[PDB]
């Protein structure tokens, strides 16, 4: 149907430092046109549960889609937590088409070897808040089709920055609203 | 429908410091599992209609609603100025279910005794900028389901704070745009 | 339908400085009472697409409508590039009533000579990022219905603002959400 989620809920879905150490909440609600998505990360294990003043300051999660719009296994986000919503969870079907949730690759094309530097266009940079604390902005950038590895259609990355000292602290972050422009493409299983 | 609403008319419908003393002008249009969310705030008398430097730089505007997605009588907000949009008013009928409006429980949950801290990801931190000018920030933070006050179901409050010594003005800030995932239950009257 | 874009194609489409030197990427996707916007702006030729040290850091991108929501000729924009999407592309027919997709004149009202500041509500001001650059903040301003030049009945405007010196770097932004409220009238050709 109109929502790709990861669900509110179930457990660690995301790898930030070391595999299934956090939670990435994302939702993707189709608009006709665009997508309204909706995201937040919060570690639950690891490096990044617990910070030191060595944590390196910049994280990127990678979702990586076929064709399909379908989630690639060498993503950020782990595919058994990913899927069309239904009743506070996701649908029973694994492998559902998602083409129409997919950023457009005309407004977001694929960096090229022609065009030295791509579009700015094809990235959203804004700051959410580290615990929800207002003196602590976490740099975030989302950026559509920019990654090319493992033969990936599509992209959607979410990379966090930040330059304060916020040793000893949990990464846990506000959440962050945006939309971008879809692929025309519909097709279904 | 699909939209709840102040309106942008009638009269002032919202506490700042004392009764009424504001407008805060909210629209949340529902997008399937999101909400879309527009909301601003203009003191129209007392303190905050011409602030001084003492004016507290923290005003939050709190509302509570019930298990029904209905608006409850101890918030910020006047009842009498909120409803489902008719043709740029309100509804004649006063008491209509709001569920899908409200946010979701599972993704912002009211906070425990067993979480010590609650979840970053049920608020949303930014700037809007008092009298549309550049250089008066005014933070904005949205919190959902944070309230637990009146016996309420499901809350939303903005939260505006400031540093930046806006004394001889008139607090009235640029509008915001979020979103929010919203409770799944459905049902009507 | 329910998008009007610009496309993420064809040719420079605005004029930053002088004609047709930049491409404004506008899409408006109306989600019942309530536009989702997203914007961005390239300078392809012209001062902006090399900037000096004397380059104004102020530019005005002004879509004026008419009383049926259709682009006047007077804009920064140019009209054969703007209309309702179809395929990647804009539809044939060339004047198709938008008045669904313009911004509500209760909500944001032209500016008055009763009111001699107008509600702040009808501006967003946020910060988008040049060459995608954090630390290359621009301000954008969105203003709805703000202008009268020209007989408008409508107006979005976005402003791009700042105040560090980005001489020998072609102007192009990052992409920004908005939304806002529309007119209730509906009717077509
Ligand atoms: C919401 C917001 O903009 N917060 C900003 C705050 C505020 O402006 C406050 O006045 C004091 O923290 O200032 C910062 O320098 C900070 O604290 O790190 C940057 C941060 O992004
Ligand atoms: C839209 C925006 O980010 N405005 C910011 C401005 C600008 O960056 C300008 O360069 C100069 O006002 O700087 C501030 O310090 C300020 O004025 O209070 C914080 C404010 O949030
Ligand atoms: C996304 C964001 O907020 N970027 C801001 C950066 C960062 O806060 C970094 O820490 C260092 O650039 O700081 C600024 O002073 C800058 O660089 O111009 C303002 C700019 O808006």
């Amino acid at each position: 149907r109109r929502t790709l989620w990861t669900t509110p809920d179930t457990s660690p879905n995301c790898k930030m430092s070391t595999e299934k150490d956090s939670k990435l909440t994302l939702t993707l609600t189709k608009c006709g046109s665009q997508v309204l998505g909706n995201v937040s990360l919060l570690a639950v294990t690891g490096e990044y549960h617990q910070m030191t003043a060595t944590t390196k300051k910049d994280v990127k999660i990678s979702l990586l889609f076929d064709e399909n719009g379908i989630l690639l296994p060498s993503s950020s986000l782990s595919k058994d937590y990913w899927n069309y919503r239904s009743d506070d969870s996701i649908v029973s079907q694994k492998y559902n088409n998602a083409v129409p949730f997919m950023p457009n690759l005309t407004a977001y094309p694929k960096p090229s070897a022609q065009n030295a530097k791509n579009y700015s266009r094809t990235k959203i940079i804004s700051n959410v808040y580290l615990g929800a604390l207002t003196y602590q902005p976490v740099i975030i950038t989302i950026a559509f089709n920019q990654e090319t590895e493992n033969g990936c259609a599509y992209s959607i990355t979410f990379t966090f920055t930040w330059q304060k000292d916020y040793s000893a602290q949990q990464f846990d972050v506000t959440s962050f609203t945006f939309s971008y422009l879809t692929q025309e493409n519909k097709d279904k299983d």
